[PDB]
């Protein structure tokens, strides 16, 4: 399992935050909470968003129907758009692939994404689609994780996982509470994917990116109320409890020490940190609980106040970015995801 | 990959088929229609269902957000009873199982019913997770085929997949439309869960089920139209084109060719069939397509007319069913399945 291809593609209409927060006040009942809006926009240390449309148009866009319906349009753009960057990064082909994934939480389709985007893309007849659905925030982590097991049963295949989120598109259920207030600070529209290769045909693709090494999923004891939706006539409506910041406080550090002993590596032995975005007390949550310095998780932090939070589209925008700014060769690189369960999923990365 | 254990689980109340159009005819907006239903609730070859609810309840079940609600609350119930079958089938412990596949169509539920079953059952924390949404009928082949996948690079490990249908449950979404009546001439509720184990894992556990050898996916091209849901504010709105069957009628014969003979094998080597009974049209097409005498299908026959179509928890029954049955030792065993895409789904086994 070697990453070959990494690529992020995102919605035209990009809108500085204040922008958003100036005609957000004003859509139809949500003047006479200006106030908390504002303050919850500005602490969101978001400095702007894409939004898969015209920000005039949202006030419209009430009908749960009619949102899910654009949803599967858009997502199938945009998620059409990641996987053909991911594979002119990996000099791949759509042919090449025998595995797909896809995440959303944003959405609801069937068929799938997967079986659209694979008929669009021209994809092989046998090729395997894998849906995940349940997901969320935590699915661009586990979702490349997903491909190391795919591909350590099937070494000689190309497969691929492709994450979308229009998260602008749930509207219909936004209402003025505190949860949702937040929801509508933080999050933006976006998508991206992977393309990976299994060990034995690494070398004749030449495979750059980083050797996928393990993963650990962590699913916390009764926290299904920490993260969720509540789906209803009027959509998908976010459930977001206040005891987040303090759950990954209290048991973060173990679920990575657990990790990572079982490779005999310490804190100190990773290269780079690859951490989601959830927002800025989840960063300081992360930073505090692993008494990380401020550098290791920047890119996180400038990808959060570039594009805002992208649901599991995030974590594979920074991780292209961390790429970028080649990090040690040969050193660990830590995949740091957290979502709906509650749960946390961390991957092992190698760079080269 | 080595099935260890089958199980199917009901809800409590059955109701003979004629029980179920009898009160249907009397619910509110459908008396207009009693011709149509009771022509259509006749000709599905169903004599009974399993339903989540008391029959007289359904006439109030409007809200999309009930349903679903329900459906969570009565999903992970039915998981729960499915797999611990199973595992007590494979005479294993929930601390075993290393990753969980789930698969529903039916409702929609985050964090996932995988999530949910998981912290039910106390699996450890670890476990991996595979949230399959979308993929509808299909869903009960494609996710041992997902499980072959899995333990293909796990050997020592467990993988379970846990099916649950609730489809009265969309009754929200239901109008005297025609293909939504049909809906309701065929599909009931109900559960099922495959337990299988790595190769290495087998002869310790000592594993009875079949060997799971292959599996192929075929992905129709312009399709999506064929079936699959109309998701709005009143929930799950069933689409089934009529042009199903005739697609089954072309295609399927080449699909199962192409498969086969990359074993050496003739459909005439084929010793059980387990096929997901989409409903009498279904059935006969591909009894007509291939060219199969009238015992290769009677499982799904008899599964059919017993509980109904269960989406994708049917096949699961069937093979259950089959299993008792007792093929010829060392036989080829194949399940064919179709669902939203338009896609089939074929799995070899080998019976012991
Ligand atoms: C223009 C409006 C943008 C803001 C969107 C409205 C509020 C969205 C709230 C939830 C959106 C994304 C939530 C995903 C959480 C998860 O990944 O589980
Ligand atoms: C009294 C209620 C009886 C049952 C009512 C049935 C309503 C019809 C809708 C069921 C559709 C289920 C389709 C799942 C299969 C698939 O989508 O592939």
């Amino acid at each position: 399992s070697v990453i070959a291809g990494v690529f992020g593609a995102l919605p035209p209409h990009r809108y500085s935050q204040s922008e958003i927060t100036d005609s957000f006040v004003e859509f139809p009942g949500l003047k006479e909470h200006e106030e908390i809006i504002r303050r919850l926009h500005a602490a969101a240390k978001v400095n702007g968003r894409h939004l898969v449309l015209p920000l005039q148009q949202y006030p419209s866009l009430t009908d749960f129907g009619d949102a899910n319906e654009i949803f599967i349009e858009k997502a199938v753009d945009l998620g059409v758009e990641a996987l053909l960057g991911a594979l002119d990064d990996a000099n791949l082909r759509p042919s090449d692939i025998d595995m797909i994934a896809t995440a959303t939480v944003t959405g609801v389709a069937v068929p799938s994404l997967d079986a659209r985007i694979a008929g669009r893309l021209g994809l092989r007849p046998d090729v395997r689609r894998m849906p995940l659905f349940g997901l969320g925030s935590v699915a661009g982590a586990a979702g490349v994780a997903r491909l190391r097991d795919y591909l350590r049963g099937a070494p000689d295949d190309v497969a691929v996982l492709v994450s979308v989120e229009l998260c602008s598109l749930t509207y219909p259920a936004v209402k003025p509470t505190v949860s949702s207030l937040v929801g509508t600070a933080l999050f933006g529209d976006g998508a991206a994917a992977v393309v990976a290769v299994g060990d034995r045909r690494a070398e004749q693709v030449r495979a750059g990116g980083p050797d996928i090494l393990d993963s650990r999923s962590s699913l916390y004891p009764d926290s299904l109320h920490i993260m969720g939706w509540d789906v209803g006539s009027h959509g998908l409506r976010l459930r977001l409890s206040p005891d987040l910041t303090n759950l990954i406080e209290r048991y973060l550090a173990n679920d990575v020490t657990t990790f990572l002993d079982a490779h005999r590596l310490t804190k100190d032995d990773i290269g780079a940190w690859v951490s989601h975005p959830g927002g800025p007390k989840v960063i300081d949550a992360v930073a505090t609980s692993l008494a990380l310095p401020p550098e290791a998780l920047e890119l996180t932090w400038r990808s959060l106040g570039e594009i805002g939070n992208l649901s599991s589209a995030s974590i594979l925008h920074i991780l292209r970015d961390t790429i970028e700014k080649r990090p040690p060769s040969g050193s660990a690189g830590l995949m740091l995801a957290m979502g709906p369960g509650f749960c946390t999923e961390l991957v092992l990365l190698r760079w080269r």
